[PDB]
């Protein structure tokens, strides 16, 4: 498995040792505290009043935590996946983002600690 | 594995099919909004910012999620819990459970999306 | 998990350290050469061409690897188990026991090297 | 998670659907009776008695379950591994083969009925 820390004004991502492979089921788990600019803080799930202004990922709120697996596009993360399997031709490796404007990226703070697994298949 | 949701107003919790036995190792994930009262909602973590005023778990903020194991008292859920193992002589049926003040419940609102499953040990 | 032998003389069977608990998913792996008397030895699924005079097990051949839960009836285990699920709430340790026929295991030889691991479930 | 038959006569060996990658665990379960020949039949251990005269794997009994990984030589199976990590390098599709001499599977009988599964990691 893999263990770390997703910093919030990390605009490249944080890589992770997961390679998601085809027909690999996986499991995530997120936690702590985070920003996208303002003193107070959100969860893994971000600012869900805060209107998307540009993110990198529309299906999730601002300041929340998604992934890209691979070269696909971002995919919601949250609170973490349960035993999830990726869409077809999703593969290569786990990188964990940030959900931000691109560009913003320089006033954040905080950072989401999150544990990936692969499970049983 | 148990898949089910937790009404943020259930003061008396809701109980799981899952029945932790010693040496057994599991993984929570949780999801969702809700709220003790105020119009705002929080996640699974709850309010960062609101005072303990007698909370039925001092280990967790106001709003966030917790559990019990059989007879134990609550312990920390917030957004979940990875490959994680019990303290010594806890057992018994896990029941999930929304933080808040004893005999307030009546105002609250939303609910968790919960998974629970057993890893392999 | 638990890895150990099981000597083919040994009546009383052999105790692990694995206690099946209802719901629980358990894989078993075994290998290895005994026998029931013979000069020759075979594997964990016995002796295909003897027959039964009155065997522990008469799901199973004579020398073959077999079973119990707690304190309920044999159970064949043969090559092993994959993913496998109690006939509804059989519960206790597992106690892995030669196949032969009682009061006759004086006169066995070799053992059967063990694996016994619990799944996701 | 795969499940089928290797025909002893199937020189050719059985292709699963099992694709193993760097860093995966697997387990392995191998049941039946089979024969390289003789009017007999042993089990996924092969016949501990025969000398080894050309098998395609000198690490196991002719008439054993062996495998091969991508492009790798031959990888004793037997009765199955358990939670078992492949040698660095080693990668591709699974293919589970009988143990016996390149060009004299003919006259051979039987199968093994096989699961093989990913375990968490
Ligand atoms: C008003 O609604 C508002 C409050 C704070 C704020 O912060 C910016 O949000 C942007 C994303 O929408 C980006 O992350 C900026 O760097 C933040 O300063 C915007 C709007
Ligand atoms: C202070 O400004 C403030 C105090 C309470 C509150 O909401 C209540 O919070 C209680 C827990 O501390 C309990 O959940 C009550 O039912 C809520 O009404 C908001 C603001
Ligand atoms: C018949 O060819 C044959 C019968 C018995 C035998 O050995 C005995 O088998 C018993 C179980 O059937 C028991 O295990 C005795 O202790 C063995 O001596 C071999 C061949
Ligand atoms: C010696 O007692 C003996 C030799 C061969 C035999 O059967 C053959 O075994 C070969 C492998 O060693 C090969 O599989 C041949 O096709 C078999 O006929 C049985 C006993
Ligand atoms: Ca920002
Ligand atoms: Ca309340
Ligand atoms: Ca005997
Ligand atoms: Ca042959």
């Amino acid at each position: 498995a893999w263990k770390g820390e997703v910093l919030a004004n990390n605009e490249a991502g944080q890589v992770t040792s997961i390679i998601y492979n085809p027909g690999d089921v996986i499991t995530i788990v997120a936690a702590g505290w985070a920003s996208y600019g303002p003193t107070q803080k959100w969860g893994p799930q971000g600012d869900r009043e805060h209107p998307d202004q540009g993110l990198i990922c529309h299906d999730a709120f601002c300041g929340a935590l998604v992934m890209k697996i691979g070269n696909s596009g971002t995919i919601p993360v949250n609170t973490g996946l349960f035993r999830w399997v990726a869409p077809n031709n999703v593969q290569g490796a786990i990188t964990l983002i940030y959900n931000d404007v691109p560009g913003t990226y320089g006033n954040n703070s905080g950072s989401f600690s999150v544990n990936i697994g692969k499970d049983q298949s």
